[PDB]
């Protein structure tokens, strides 16, 4: 009742994911480290959602920074040995964490800015100093211990793959869950919460569009769930499969596994719309 | 003579159909409960097309709160009930009929606001206070009465089929052409006569204002229709293949099938771009 | 010798040839029927290119009434008898050519509008109102004899194929070569001149608010020649193969024809960007 | 041991013949009109117009050898030694001389933003006589290897054109040095340049962050993007060719499948340059 054990991922992953790695590395690399020299060094962060935006650079060309390591494991398969496979696990678990904690952060700004745009400027400066880091940085380093636990490399069939190593599927499932939770449901549940109070207190503003840094972090956190999405659904419908629950074939198990890992390619993305923002606007 | 076997949903499908339906269940709760809370709880309809989009709002969102049924049917057949069953399919097919409608009512207000910008202010409240309801609710309530009599969970083996099972083979033919008519001829041949009498009156006299409040009508129409146009071409192409009329063999059936499966998936879309065309109008 | 078997189309062809005609067929009949209506009958025709952009949508209205054969044809074979298949081919024929020597003639209406600025009035009057029937109408009318003389339907197995059935095959290579020639060359080649001669002497001068004007025509020659330029590289890929040249496999005169099918449906939509240009003025 | 690599599919002696037929009219008549507007009607105002000049001229010499290329997909090489180490010569002269351009350009926009009071000699002598010397006496430099290595091989029926070296070391080399200076260097030069004019033009107050540096960046990420996956691929080929990416034998077919279509897709870098000049952004 084993599944096919994942297959080798398809030949043209494994010249389409280095692409897509590399392309994103190239474009986080500039962008982020752009943004960080004008945004975070030359210190023209006018707003508080620009203070947010730095963190995000900081994030994202941190995870950038390993991407390369995940170009090499998708051609070849991991060389670098465990120190380095824990590395990159834990900096792509920061990214994970932090990217969606920050924009949560930018949504709680905003709406602290419109709805309660009388009394709330001391708020949104602790907010934006001091409990961003608590909020943001504090939990996204508290949940790498799984992975400064289980992502080791397993020397196995001539291939040395750097993954997590669970002590069995429930663990698997419990993590994907706690993934999905803490990374889609409930930042997402605070920003939809955040953003449906501001369009409805901003509804009635005489019409005065206050549409103007609403639009920009708008578009950033649609684009960044856009890219997180169709991976949140591979790796829901994957985990629910560990579980037991979809009892389907083994080739289904192993065309979401490759769903999961475009998806994920395709969702690093999120890295470089960041800077892409403020080539726009 | 050969009964065909439909063969079971690409495993792709089984995660490219969830991912569709994810996607248009977020898009659609956020933007259509935003337009309820802000045109219809709110009151800033400011217009009569506002009212007929503010309908459009409210049956894509009945549909969308079903939509997670269709995901998990998607994946795992059916493990909810008869009963819910029947509520998913009779809220589809109030969504299918009352947005065609609300949308032909739609072409009706922009007809009697151009081509009798004079003498049309009384039809155009009366048609969009009281008509409305009797035009296109009452249409998709007591045409959605073979969903309450044929929609149930076949039990095939383990596949729990939640669809419409009617006594004949005729019957699926019929009410194929059925929906095809009430939901794609009879308001398409209502909508382009209305646009092209306003195309015509919009000429032979060089209006403007009005023109413009005429695009995003014209755009919204046109991208509900050009989502639905491959639907309803392949269940046109099934409908024709089902009396024996086609006749290419099993392997276009199941093309056929998975067209319809695709391109169904793919247009419920409809239920995202009224509120997007509130965050780009 | 082997005959080289000429599979049927993909079961997927079916179910898209038919879905890009019923699109092309609805855009066509609406957009063509428009433009005839307000820039024809309604006299709206106000810039001499309109003239000429009236004859495109006559042809192409002419054409798209003929489309649904097509899709009828993609799906199932020709029913409709040897007269109706003589008609359509005529009709397929007339639109090919007509449609480019109309675009020609726009080149040449632009060109003689600012090379000769001054003295082409009378000229251009002359080219739109009397020349224009001549030397587009009547070529078109004349290249359609071929299909008067070979358009048949041919009771081959089950499939009554309705094409031009030569003699030869070198009788195929010719009329393909012909086609290639009046419909991408030697109009493709006056076009070319036109415009360069155009831009030659709009930088040479302060050329601004003539470099509109220009630009709707330029879209539409450019759409219209990247719509048909996959199916003339397809054609004449092929006219190579039945001459012997490319001799390649028996699957690439069947990956050349797959190809020849999809390209010229997908270049129908020609019928369909000129109204498109006038909702994008 | 060799994959034994010997398909060019069916599809990649359509498709890249479509492409190559695309990119020759596109390239022909854009590069020609600048060519034109420029080099004759000397309209070369800025200093990035004389480069720009320059990179017409450069992908004008390389679009007049692609219908060779066009040919060679479909049909082989059948035009000679000499004919394939001239298409190869201008190949490597296009390739280099239009990254070693952009370089300038990049170079000049640093000058032209960081020191803006004394860069008018510095950008008048690169311009005019140090960008022959930097880029097409390098650009004719690396070619020699086209001239000693390129040769038709007969080899079996097909007459195969392509550089074919000693042994599979020097194809490394050759692809590492082509990396190198075509992707690396210059990349790495223009991504400082770019750099410090970001952080100069940031500190500078209003100074548009864009000025005409949109126009110029839009054109190198745009070649850099065309140019992008040929590069991934080919240096995944090379360290294939180095016996480190011993993933088996379908993933060489896989890669040079990709190489071919990625090849053939860089070049709308040849048009992107007219196009820019279409759009003026």
């Amino acid at each position: 009742k084993e599944p096919c054990f994942r297959e080798e991922n398809a030949n043209f992953n494994k010249i389409f994911l280095p692409t897509i790695y590399s392309i994103i590395f190239l474009t986080g690399i500039v962008g982020n480290g752009l943004v960080i020299l004008v945004m975070g060094y030359q210190k023209k962060l006018r707003s508080m959602t620009d203070k947010y935006r730095l963190h995000l650079s900081v994030a994202d060309l941190l995870f950038v920074i390993t991407l390369p390591f995940w170009a090499v494991d998708a051609v070849a398969n991991w060389y670098f040995g465990n120190f380095l496979c824990k590395a990159v696990h834990v900096i792509y678990t920061v990214n994970l964490y932090s990217s969606v904690l920050i924009l949560a952060f930018i949504s709680l700004d905003r709406y602290l800015a419109i709805v309660h745009a009388t009394n709330s400027q001391r708020p949104r400066k602790l907010l934006a100093e001091k409990v961003v880091y608590v909020g943001v940085w504090i939990p996204a380093l508290l949940l790498t211990i799984p992975d400064f636990i289980f992502a080791n490399v397993s020397e196995a069939d001539d291939r040395y793959i750097c993954d997590r190593f669970y002590p069995n599927d429930l663990w698997v499932v419990v993590f994907q869950f706690q993934h999905i939770m803490v990374g889609l449901i409930l930042p997402g549940i605070v920003i939809l919460s955040c953003y449906c109070i501001i369009i409805s207190k901003l509804s009635h503003s005489k019409g005065h569009q206050k549409r103007k840094a609403l639009k920009t972090t708008v578009i950033l956190i649609l684009a960044f769930f856009a890219c997180w999405l169709p991976y949140y659904i591979g790796i829901s419908i994957d985990s629910f499969i560990l579980l037991e629950i979809i009892k389907q074939g083994c080739e289904f198990e192993n065309t979401v596994h490759k769903w999961i890992s475009i998806t994920e390619a395709l969702a690093f993305f999120h890295c470089c719309l960041n800077p892409i923002l403020y080539a726009f606007l």
